């Protein structure tokens, strides 16, 4: 019940982020951290990612909370999915201990709960549309990696 | 010579298979394997098993600040299957990276090479073997290939 939701990506392409939302004494936060960067490689990207999301545990003292983060799933592109759950599974290692643990969320799943239907790209601007109506980002938000972690925290403290 | 923490990372999805590993130490190599073979455990779990299993090695033979080397995980025939290795691979190194200074992946192929290693996935496991039952520290009848392979991505690392 005390969640970290993360959606973890490396950034490999330009405004992409891993988001991550939890509940703290009621408020929820949320947020995303862009780490996008052609000069360092996808391992690199993660590197920086796991110490912005150990800072944010040391910032809200985290204590037993536990991570619900996003399967990682084989897409079109063979290398990308690879390195991508190689680098999602780093993550894991690298948090566990601080979180009491973890459990994957399919996509399939929380946005099936949230009744996000359709492709890829729409699914997107679907799961930004539930963040928007919550007023914890502004009008013009077109964060999905932190829509996508919102969605899947609601998916999991339903669940 | 640069301190390395060699292993050949495996779920231990089959029975008697599990993740080698190979260091050296005041000039000596020492090797070995994690047994996690279980059914019974799924293969995050079995890993979570095979991270305390090195952090133990790690504690007792005050390993902290040498470089991890590891095989690449690679694509393979199934998908779910080649994610869920992939991400268990992951796993183990996140776990324990802090504990080492940093790691580097070893593709197989060039460890391999570096050995003169060719053939099929089982020819392999043989001529690995071979190198590993010349040093005198497995029997000329051992079968662990997984102790086999790290051994020699050790010596292969030792030698850039």
């Amino acid at each position: 019940k005390k969640i970290l939701a993360i959606n973890f990506s490396t950034a490999s392409k330009k405004g992409e982020g891993t988001g991550y939302a939890f509940r703290k004494d009621g408020q929820v936060y949320v947020g995303s951290i862009k780490a996008y960067n052609p000069k360092k490689t996808a391992w690199e990207r993660t590197f920086d990612i796991v110490n912005a999301i150990k800072d944010i545990i040391d910032e809200f003292d985290l204590k037993g909370y536990h991570l619900a983060i996003e399967t990682p799933i084989m897409g079109r592109n063979r290398k990308h999915s690879i390195t991508l759950a190689n680098c999602n599974g780093y993550f894991i290692g690298a948090i566990d201990g601080l979180v009491n643990g973890y459990t994957f969320i399919d996509n399939s799943k929380w946005c099936s709960y949230h009744l996000i239907s359709g492709k890829r790209e729409q699914r997107k601007e679907e799961s930004l549309e539930l963040l928007k109506a919550t007023g914890l980002v502004d009008s013009n938000c077109k964060d999905d990696n932190i829509a996508d972690a919102y969605n899947i925290l609601t998916y999991c403290e339903h669940l």
